[PDB]
């Protein structure tokens, strides 16, 4: 049967790119104040700029909202590479290109920050879509999606199609371009090809999953599978890169270098810091390997795999000269906090966050970048034993 798309009202509601984030339009307050909001599956707070900042063109003005409620409590969120801090309250919230509902939700009004807002990103706040366990300051602060489900008939599921262009976008192009879809309350069949395969959500905190096998061009990385999930593996639209635990990163980069050895790149490239450039149109995709992550299936002793191309893990960037060369950064990097399946991974796939059934679905994205010879893939099943043992305790 032909694939019908039954969520037209939400298709194409995102903008952005992997390096700066994908965002959706929201409104807060009465009368509605429009803000662009980063979709972040790796955190659980709805937090919006609420005071001037050099990188904000607008911000939430609580004094202008008749429906604002002050919770008279602060929240401070320091993290590895930045901080956000603010004041808790509630207000009415809508998603214009979302379900036709308005809900009362917690909002952290950000008053101070450090390397949080991104120059030219076009977003003014973040929508943490993960679970209450990791909400700040504590799990009593109900996340937005939990409020949405509790207050409306919206089904307890959302799905993301993040669409990488495969080439750089400036602020102008990125403002005019469709960056993907967030389907609130359903699955839109127009956004993917082939079958959806589901992996269990291991625990409802982050969107935690279990990786059971890794291959580079079909060659097994051959690590103890616990290494792949040390100390967790998560799906995080608020991270650019595929991030891998130190040991796994070292093994993966060794293998990717070996596969790509017909061309030599500086250390700075492999450290994700330095761009590589080729003459227009000549990027040698074929010398770079595909990468497969096998995920625990829903059936006992079954796994499936997702396969990405260099068109996913090489992130398009602009040159210093803004030349006609095609340039990229290596978007795989080291983690000390587990595997992070970030935006560059997610760009390969339509990802279904099936909270109701405690599972995450993957299918090949209708908007993934590929070439005439290779495409991204989601394939199964494989017989895989002792998969629970891959999880870290
Ligand atoms: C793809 C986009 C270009 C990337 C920029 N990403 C971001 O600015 C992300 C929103 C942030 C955070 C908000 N963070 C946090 N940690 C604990 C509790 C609440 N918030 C951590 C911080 C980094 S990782 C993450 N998923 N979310």
């Amino acid at each position: 049967p032909g694939r019908r798309g039954s969520f037209v009202e939400m298709v194409d509601n995102l903008r952005g790119k992997s390096g700066q984030g994908y965002y959706v339009e929201m409104t807060v307050g009465s009368p509605p104040q429009t803000l662009n909001i980063l979709v972040d599956t790796g955190s659980s707070n709805f937090a919006v700029g609420a005071a001037p900042h050099p990188f904000l063109h607008r911000y939430y003005q609580r004094q202008l909202s008749s429906t604002y409620r002050d919770l008279r409590k602060g929240v401070y969120v320091p993290y590895t590479q930045g901080k956000w801090e603010g004041e808790l309250g509630t207000d009415l919230v809508s998603i214009p290109h979302g379900p036709n509902v308005t809900v009362r939700a917690n909002i952290a009004a950000i008053t101070e920050s450090d390397k949080f807002f991104i120059n030219g990103s076009n977003w003014e706040g973040i929508l943490g879509l993960a679970y209450a366990e990791i909400a700040r300051p504590d799990d009593s602060l109900e996340p937005f999606f939990d409020s949405l489900v509790k207050q409306t008939h919206v089904p307890n599921l959302f799905s993301l199609q993040l669409c990488g262009a495969g080439f750089p976008l400036n602020q102008s192009e990125v403002l005019a371009s469709v960056g993907g879809s967030m389907i609130i309350g359903g699955i839109d069949h127009s956004l993917y090809t082939g079958s959806l395969w589901y992996t269990p959500i291991r625990r409802e905190w982050y969107y935690e999953v279990i990786i059971v096998r890794v291959e580079i061009n079909g060659q097994d990385l051959k690590m103890d599978c616990k290494e792949y999930n040390y100390d967790k593996s998560i799906v995080d639209s608020g991270t650019t890169n595929l991030r891998l635990p130190k040991k796994v990163f070292e093994a993966a980069v060794k293998s990717i270098k070996a596969a790509s050895s017909t061309e030599k790149f500086p250390d700075g490239f492999w450290l994700g810091e330095q761009l590589v450039c080729w003459q227009a149109g000549t990027t040698p995709w074929n010398i770079f390997p595909v990468i497969s992550l096998y995920l625990m299936g829903e059936v006992t002793n079954q796994s499936f795999r997702i396969t990405i191309l260099p068109q996913q893990y090489l992130r398009p960037v602009e040159d210093v000269a803004t030349s006609q060369d095609d340039c990229y950064k290596f978007a795989i990097s080291q983690s000390s906090t587990g595997t992070v399946m970030g935006a560059v991974i997610m760009e390969g796939f339509y990802v279904v966050f099936d909270r109701a059934r405690k599972r995450i679905g993957f299918a090949v994205s209708a908007c993934h970048v590929h070439d005439e010879f290779r495409t991204a893939a989601v394939e199964g099943p494989f017989v895989t034993l002792d998969m629970e043992d891959c999880g870290y305790n």
